[PDB]
């Protein structure tokens, strides 16, 4: 008999509720920002502005009791906690010695890292994407990175993911040692030492916390309200869409791998395990954990760092306390988390680790048969050849020969056959092994036809230095380009170029390129008749399948290429 409690919808913050604890308006250390709580705290504010208020409340989600308090006059906020994410139909009830009356129903939301309170996301997608019926056992992975949604303008719901299975979310940084990140400019380490303010040396954050979970992408229909926003929203609802497809963080990569070298000391990477335990238990909707750490040994991009005695035992150690920790998480959850890799595969970087060994601990290592060649010097070459190229010296393909001033070859050439073939002769299985296809290329400026040693080859040519364009062009730095910004630019409708450009291709390294002749400009990248031969090749090996750097840089043909690939290599 008092009177049915209203809800104050806008004093119980929209109705919306949440496991985990985000900070939307502010930028500061990533354990200030980021709270995982097993129990989602709910506030509800009511009214009875008539009548009489009664003593006591009752709360109810779809008829089942959830909480009960005291009424005190003719405003209640109701607090309680809940430990299940989803979408509910709330009633408060306000009762006295003489019976109950029940509020309408209201649907509450309890936002939990799963996306178990999100429909599937609505997708668009480029519709040069191609559907196809590619077996379900075949890796199809690619990068998604976190900052493609700014210039780059391509957000989660733009990927083709009927066509893939294994997205790899680029990058998470690790704290503490990051010079590597200080170089490339920009705001990428104000980011990292913002995220990192209170936070351990050695433990995961996010870089950039709106991108992952701020920003509201009006597609997905974020409100002001909604308690998780960003790429990981759109992530999870994905997962709503595709619930096999595995989502996974890429940890590293090349400007963020400095902090590895210092994982000789135990202490160190049980930090680390630690922190992506927690990770993977604060953001449910990841699969597993995969480790960009370019590279052991070194040869990457902190000049100073790299200890070839033993980074390869520490990358082994790392993976075996990685697969312990995950074993647990499938304990906790009933889930399966899959543990990757992505490699260096020239045959200096696969000699400083003993991958036999450490991808017993592994589902995939990701091969990144691409990069051989770029814009960091001026000798072109195929950056993501599978064979010897036409310019290859006698000699360089095995490394049995010498150089142009007679110095002995160190090792076999950088091609995608020669490192997969290193890979297998330690024992690594074909089958635990993804090839690798650029989505990009990468290039040089000044390499004209006075400069060749055969006229018909420009990777017999010399550059002046990295290619140079506009973003408008696909051009986001220099030396590389996009894909889709070759095909509008360079190769055009026909693919017999166009703007001053010539396409070409080495039928014996399978790889093309585009050349002007008077500017001199040079791109190595792959293209259709390269990712079949990709393809084919991965299939003829047994290899587990192919995965692509990185996605917001294909306008569908290299996707597609890949799918063709592996249904028709003979
Ligand atoms: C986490 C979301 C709640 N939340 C939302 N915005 C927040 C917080 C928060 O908690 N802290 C400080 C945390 C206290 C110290 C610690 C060990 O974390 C903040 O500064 N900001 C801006
Ligand atoms: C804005 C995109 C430029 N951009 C180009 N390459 C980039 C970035 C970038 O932003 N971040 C992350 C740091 C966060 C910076 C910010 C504005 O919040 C990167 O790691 N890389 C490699
Ligand atoms: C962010 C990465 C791009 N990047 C920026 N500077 C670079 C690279 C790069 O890729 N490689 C090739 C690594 C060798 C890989 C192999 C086949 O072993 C380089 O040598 N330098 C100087």
């Amino acid at each position: 008999a008092p009177t049915a409690p209203s809800i104050d919808m806008y004093g119980s913050n929209n109705l919306q509720f949440s496991k985990i604890e985000l900070a939307m308006e502010t930028t500061s250390g990533y354990n200030d920002m980021v709270k995982y709580h097993e129990l989602a705290k709910i506030k509800v504010k009511f009214n009875q502005w008539s009548g009489t208020s009664g003593d006591t409340y009752n709360v109810y989600f779809d008829g089942v009791k959830v909480a009960t308090g005291a009424i005190t006059g003719s405003q209640t906020t109701a607090s309680f906690e809940y430990g299940q994410g989803g979408l509910y139909q709330m009633e408060i009830e306000a009762c006295d010695a003489t019976g109950c009356s029940k509020s309408a129903p209201v649907e509450i939301t309890i936002a939990d890292t799963d996306g178990s309170h999100l429909k599937p996301l609505t997708m668009n997608v480029d519709p040069n994407n191609k559907s196809y019926n590619t077996d379900p056992s075949i890796v199809m992975g690619t990068y998604f990175v976190e900052w493609g949604i700014y210039g780059r303008d391509y957000t989660v719901d733009n990927m083709p993911v009927d066509n893939l299975t294994h997205i790899l979310y680029g990058f998470i940084p690790i704290c503490g040692p990051n010079e590597s990140v200080k170089s490339v400019g920009g705001n990428s380490f104000n980011a990292l030492q913002t995220a990192c303010r209170g936070v351990n040396d050695y433990e995961v954050v996010i870089h950039d916390p709106w991108a992952a979970y701020q920003k509201s992408f009006p597609q997905a229909g974020h409100e002001y309200s909604t308690p998780i926003k960003g790429n990981y929203a759109m992530l999870m609802a994905l997962k709503q869409r595709n619930p096999d497809l595995k989502i996974i963080p890429s940890i590293g990569g090349g400007t963020l791998s400095d902090p590895f070298y210092d994982f000789v000391d135990k202490k160190n990477r049980d930090t680390f395990v630690a922190s992506v335990k927690k990770f993977l238990k604060t953001w449910k909707f990841y699969d597993g954990v995969d480790i960009d750490w370019e590279f052991p040994g070194g040869g990457g991009a902190a000049a100073d760092k790299g200890d070839p005695v033993n980074d390869g035992p520490a990358y082994i150690a790392l993976m075996r306390e990685l697969r312990v920790m995950l074993d647990e998480l499938e304990a906790e959850t009933g889930r399966t988390y899959e543990l990757t890799s992505a490699i260096g595969v020239g045959y200096d970087k696969i000699e400083d680790v003993d991958y036999a060994d450490a991808v017993q601990y592994m589902d995939y290592i990701f091969a990144m048969t691409y990069d051989f060649y770029g814009g960091w010097n001026n000798v072109p070459g195929h950056q993501t050849a599978l064979y010897c190229g036409s310019f290859m010296r006698p000699g360089q393909c095995d490394g049995g020969g010498v150089d142009e001033n007679g110095e002995p070859y160190k090792g076999p050439a950088y091609t995608a056959d020669n490192g997969i073939q290193l890979l297998l002769a330690q024992g690594v299985p074909a089958n635990k092994l993804v090839l690798g296809t650029a989505m990009y290329g990468r290039g040089w400026e000044g390499v004209t036809p006075d400069t060749l040693t055969d006229p018909n080859d420009p990777m017999t040519g010399t550059a002046t230095g990295k290619l140079k364009g506009s973003t408008a062009q696909g051009v986001w730095e220099d030396g590389v380009i996009d894909y889709k910004g070759i095909k509008s630019f360079m190769l055009g409708a026909n693919n017999t170029g166009i703007n001053g450009f010539e396409y070409g291709y080495d039928a014996q390294a399978e790889a093309p390129w585009v050349w002007n002749r008077s500017t001199g400009e040079l791109i190595t990248f792959d293209d259709h008749r390269s990712v079949l031969a990709k393809g084919n090749y991965a299939k003829s090996l047994g290899l587990a399948g192919l995965f692509s750097w990185e996605i917001d840089a294909d306008n569908g043909d290299i996707l597609n290429a890949m799918h063709e690939g592996m249904a028709g290599g003979v």
